[PDB]
């Protein structure tokens, strides 16, 4: 306490005098321009909001730990996955389409964004609750997300727009099937699996390469809500998932996931009968079984949601030695996009905020800019230099690379032996779902098509029949009778929609 | 169509070639850095979101017309209110606390933001659906809004925080009573009244001054939802109000409001038994009756929600000759705050966007800055100048002013004869509400207090007993039995809250 | 060093691999999109620049110490000025009109911006190298600065614009005389005086008030350059002053200034024969003599110019207990303007950057926003609260206030007995300047008028004759003969100017 | 004029009342918070400055016209270069290293940024006044520019840093030779040549490809200043080039350049004895002669420098059909970097500002964002769509592409038969320069090395001897005697430098 303290300060540390009354000319007079405490507090209030994420605006998370319990050193040299290693983590969960204040229990994909604070940098595995996605080229991603959001005139979400996009981009079928099935509505984030989705590259100490898939299997099981239940919860508690996570950890109920990988030898990646670089494809566990790595535990709530969760900036570009990207076009687009969005959303120095700083020493050739908190003193700004300030200069083929040859083109990826748009979705509907799940699926899909413009409905019937003739007929019959579930978060029809 | 057209362009107008596939080295190869269409489209996608309004993030609106049907020329010289004048309008409706994607049917205040595109500038009457507010000094406003939003650790709304603030700021009682009563949940925006809330100054052609209140009385009546109904709708259709407005106008059902004023002679403003400059007070219609002015009709939907509604920037500083502010401290704070927030939210040149431009010629001493669309050529940048570029230089007392005298102070406004924190709220509960409304009010308030930390509940009981001894006891009895309604948008208790 | 280190890292702390070659498909192939090190480094490079200050863009500074050597406790309770106190300082010097890369030796005002890192907050005394300024109302300031900068079409500085403004605002005469005299061209920043210019309020422990002027008298003396010398230096070394300061401190030659105040009793401020609240007036040292306080020494160079000097954010609003503002309209405008500019220039959290943080604990009701480095955990966001998080709530007249009474008006300040626009300037020319200084002054002013549009020249002759009939005739005679010095930084005439 | 007009307005179009006095409580009282005209004007003034370009901050330009006078339709299908076509242009000239207010006559590269407003989009040819550059990989560019700017502690330019960079990157020799020769100091922008520097791709109507170099040969000749003359001018008139251009056009003296290309058949690009994709190499005019295209005339000054020149945003990504990029790594980096910098410098909608809009219709899949002036109404936001809103979907090899094959690598480009770092520079010194130019060159280079740290000087002597043994010895001898010219804009040595 200072001699003239009053209970709080202005931004310069001087006593604020009052947090409750403005500076006026007498009790009845106007406010004066030089009420600097009023000005500082209001000008800051007016700049509290930052642009929400696009997509995945609505979310929350927690800190935890990852422990390696198996030996996978033969597949990677990454320090984080070496035998016995324990690493601090941060995980943010999210929906995709909805904005900052939208209900948690809308039918949607969920994000599973995981950071490992490793000894050789921050390693971000930015996943979802599905092993696949709707698209295989990033040029389509902007269109997709806009189709999932709002009409330009009325500002409403619209199933007609969603189905127009999906039916005109049949590569979407595998993921749309997954979304419309039971897993479109997780009961809690604790009761859903996480996946890397993409094929990544692992490189071992000898330079040998494997293509890898990541699977985070919940120790709490996979539990889902019905459309009706999720709708009810959306009204009663729009932050049901956020609350559940925080309360579970606060009570000492720490959720866990076991990490497994699939590991494909380098050369087999080029010849496998499904394209591992096609994000719409899963890789059969019969061909490439899951191999255990270790266990993820979440055990610590944030102390400040905005500083630690909202301001967190995850990026697939945040690889570490031993782990690389792959020829998956969607992943390569992501390598650019996140960092770019974060410069706008948070700032040029987003990676100097405590939650985004690595544990190891950063020695990076970047200087100046707004809000530069940790400056580099008189370090040289150029390389090579004669001043003893180090730089990197490895030449030749990179350890996390691969080969390419061809002419510059814009075209679809070449099909492997068993690649198509509909086969894997079919397999899901026919072989994986139970009878009860198929019944629910029909009611969901028919519901999602209710009120959809007729020409778009007609294309949807052909789309679903391509997935499976029987399910597609069942959906068609129900839509023609105007039956089906209400879908939390979206509807179609009426004068304010297409 | 150009000779080499492909169906769409890049930002420079050159053909885009593809909106569907990225530029790769062969079909199987990586994406190249020089896919400039991928880069432009993604970099723009990443900068689509802007900071949401704080407060009043969730909203929508429509264009319309205001017609003057009475003669109020004796009270004001403002062109917009002269006999027979018809003026184009824009109205945005909103909630207060919730973010961009939050349900429309939460219990809350609603915004009623009205712009008139007058011949002498844009006149903004930025109102609410209540004639009063919770506070009488703008220093408290930042605290209030933060109390209505989320806890810093868990990110949840919390009734304990809301009641802690309200019970420690008893000036809030009049508005908290209004909010907890029937009008806290409008059925539609068409079925709610709008109010200026503040006293404004009107000045006539001779310089005579009146203090005025604005009242917009819905021709559709005032209709409200129950807590249970609003909760159900929040789940089923989070954009119920936005949809209702758009569909009603699209069908030709144009909602109307009649404008009335109360007009207090200048000197009587200083002596009236309730303080007209205290935003927590209504002015009795027995003392100062409502006088009709004209009728507001909404008749045209936006063609682009984001450009015309989200990017609209309303401000109480946007007065026109004949209409001024008043010694209401809250209004004086608002004169600064909106324009300031909009510089951050939209940009320095927010008032050059079409929706925010006036109809008349702007000749303003402001130049340069980012995104300066309409430049001033070689116009002089300073005054006086010898180049024939005009400026303003009226000296002496302004026509929309008043007197003040005193020492610089931070203290509460002096009480008029009948000013207090609780009397008007009481009158509402005892005399205005029906028996059924009182019964509902008890269930609402008791519900809002369920799970609230006990020390804060105890202060709430004293607060409600100060409003009315009988209602306060009824609330206390119900809270002690753990009864009451669920309140859409908020709750208390549990490990993630206070 | 990590096991896989390469000499530098990316922003996530992972090895960068190369700071010298991009990632390509073979040696001859294109750059791939996923060269994330290329992207991070370029995207940061592209965001290194921040808006330059307006005005005072060109500058540099150093750290030092202020030691109180006299007892002025009877005039102020401010901790920084209590007997024997030593306080760390930061001082930035600057010109006014020129941009970031403009020569240091243009004829101009110099800034003298001094921060004291006190035990009760950062106290900023943001002065100039003159005791007066050109204007007495902040509405004119924007116009003035724009007149000192560039024409809207050609982008050139123009003496015609400068004189058009000055001659149409005769309040400018006192400062224009000072600027055109010897002190318009300091040889070094070490060899110029600094001044607070404005009257400030000092309040002692008993609540007694004095109006104060600050004077920083250089121990190195006041030494100036001729127009010809300054022009030569502008070509040979555009950073002459910046270099001089850095080299002098590096060699151990620490420049010093002694601080003196003038102290006017509170009531005498209202009756003195020159208006102490008029920034165009000096206060006679015969009436109110200088009183010594202590000594300022600069002794430490920055380690990083951009982080410590460019990103420094000084503000007259940064008062501390014992020191307040005054009824000087220009000072009251400054209380708002600096903080506002800094939110745009640097960011919302400009006062969390190390150079701008106070030494004492900040407990301020501001939360969230972009680049929030030092978060407040779970501290309450509202007041009063029941959670033990303190706030301020002092009521009544503030200790650094004063009285006012009147109607809202826009008009000139009332004249004291001896106030006018020209008298003090005259006194300077007639009584203070030597014969040689008068001769130089004539050559400077005539030079500054060379090529000026004839109608503006004619008004300038009347202006100078009002200052002093003899000097004004001498200037007129020289201008009519087209004689006079070239003025570093500006000229008039020709097809690209007025 | 409106009935209540006062000579100017606020931003909402209402009369401003005064541009000269603030709103106070009586003449002697404080300024009130609700002086909204003071607030608007100051808040805008505070946001007038935008980040300067990095690099090429200091510049100016003019509009003009390009006329095709020859038939080059066999080489390109680009509309802009078809027989007889006349196209409106905008050209911005600039230096590179210096900031916004830095003198025009520093020794430096000059920018030559040319936009053609074509019928098929804006085509930007963003050149320099040299056919080569210092570097051949964009990873080095950030380092280079930072080396040309200021030391991190003192904020001074430093020749030691410049030479440390250049001598450690010997690829720089060709361009450093050009810069240190006569053409480092153009007398005017009218008296310098412009060059595209890079190889670009031209594609004709049949799909046949040629690699092209652009050369803009001044009809005013090439005229240069001495170091001493340029230094003198830097002091006397820091805006000498800006003024010269504006005055010449104003007087009707319209500067012209003739455009010539070199055209290399596609296959010969891969085998030519100098690498056409190496920006440090010129292509011999004996092997590939210059072919005339047409003439560029500048004939119209800007009406607003800031809106039309400062806010102009040029980009090499702004190609048009018939013109593509090439495998030059530096060009490929530029395709990303400009647009990125402009999003920060100006805004997301930089290409909606009038100067940056194309003449033809833009139909681009980008929506929303700050300051969106020209919205897209209810146009579909996704593709394909069933709503009649067109998109692009060309599949297969692009017309402006080429082939690549290899593994992902970071390494130097493979050498052609006659590629090295020093040979072309030599040829310049030995064969192109006259005796007098060689004498001047020695004095320039020796001057540039004066005061440079001895170890860096020693490396510079080896560097210059590699260019030419005789010139290198002459430079060494002069440096060891401490002789040489002063170089405008830079020096070395002393306590504030390396
Ligand atoms: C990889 C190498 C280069 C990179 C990354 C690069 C980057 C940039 C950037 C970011 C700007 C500022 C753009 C803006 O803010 O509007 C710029 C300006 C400029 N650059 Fe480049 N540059 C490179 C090489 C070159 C070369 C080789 C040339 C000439 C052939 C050139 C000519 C120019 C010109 C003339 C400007 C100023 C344009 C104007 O007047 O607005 N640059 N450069």
């Amino acid at each position: 306490t200072t001699p003239h303290a009053t209970g709080s300060t202005r931004q310069n540390g001087a006593p604020a005098v009052s947090d409750r009354q403005s500076l006026t000319v007498g009790s009845e007079g106007p406010i004066v321009l030089h009420d600097t405490h009023l000005l500082e507090t209001h000008q800051h209030f007016n700049r509290m909001n930052i642009p929400e994420r696009r997509p995945h605006a609505k979310g929350s998370g927690a800190f935890g730990e990852f422990e390696v319990t198996e030996d996978v050193s033969k597949y990677t040299k990454a320090l984080v996955f070496q035998p016995g290693t324990k690493t601090e983590t941060l995980l943010r969960f999210s929906t995709v389409a909805g904005e900052l204040g939208s209900p948690d229990t809308w039918r949607d994909v969920r994000g599973f964004a995981l950071r490992f604070y490793t000894e050789e940098g921050n390693y971000d595995l930015v996943g979802n609750n599905t092993p696949i996605f709707f698209l295989r080229d990033p040029m389509k991603f902007t269109h997709f997300i806009r189709s999932q959001k709002r009409l330009p005139d009325s500002g409403l979400r619209d199933a007609t727009m969603q189905w127009d996009f999906w039916t005109n981009n049949p590569e979407s079928a595998h993921q749309v099937t997954y979304l419309m099935g039971p897993r479109g509505l997780p009961r809690t984030w604790r009761e859903m699996n996480g996946y890397g989705s993409h094929t990544y590259l692992w490189v071992n100490a000898q330079g040998e390469k494997h293509w890898v898939k990541y699977h985070f299997i919940s120790q709490q099981g996979v539990h889902n809500l019905s459309n009706d239940e999720a709708t009810k919860i959306a009204g009663e508690n729009a932050d049901f998932h956020r609350q559940d996570l925080f309360e579970s950890i606060a009570k000492g109920d720490h959720p866990k996931w076991d990490l497994y990988i699939q590991a494909i030898p380098y050369e087999e990646g080029k010849t496998y009968r499904f394209n591992p670089f096609d994000l719409t494809k899963t890789i059969s566990q019969k061909d490439y079984p899951r191999i255990k790595v270790g266990t993820l535990t979440l055990n610590r709530n944030p102390e400040n949601h905005f500083a630690q969760i909202e301001s967190a900036a995850f990026s697939p570009s945040n690889t570490v030695p031993g782990i690389g990207l792959s020829p998956d076009r969607m992943l390569l687009g992501r390598a650019f996009a996140y960092h770019d969005a974060q410069l706008y959303r948070v700032g040029a120095h987003v990676n100097q905020l405590p939650v985004n700083r690595p544990k190891n020493a950063v020695h990076n050739y970047a200087f100046e800019g707004q809000m530069w908190y940790d400056h580099t003193g008189d370090r040289s700004t150029y390389v090579p230099n004669s001043n003893g300030d180090s730089w990197s200069d490895e030449t030749g083929p990179v350890d996390d690379g691969w080969e390419a040859d061809g002419t510059l083109t814009r075209e679809a990826q070449a099909l492997r032996a068993d690649d198509d748009d509909f086969g894997q979705a079919g397999t899901l509907v026919r072989e994986v779902f139970s009878d009860q799940e198929r019944d629910d699926f029909v009611e969901t899909v028919a519901g999602a098509l209710k009120g959809v413009r007729q020409d778009v409905q007609a294309r949807a019937f052909e789309y679903w029949k391509n997935v499976d003739a029987t399910i597609g007929q069942r959906i068609e019959d129900e839509v023609k009778r105007h039956e089906g579930d209400g879908i939390p978060g979206v509807e179609a029809g009426g004068e304010a929609r297409i």
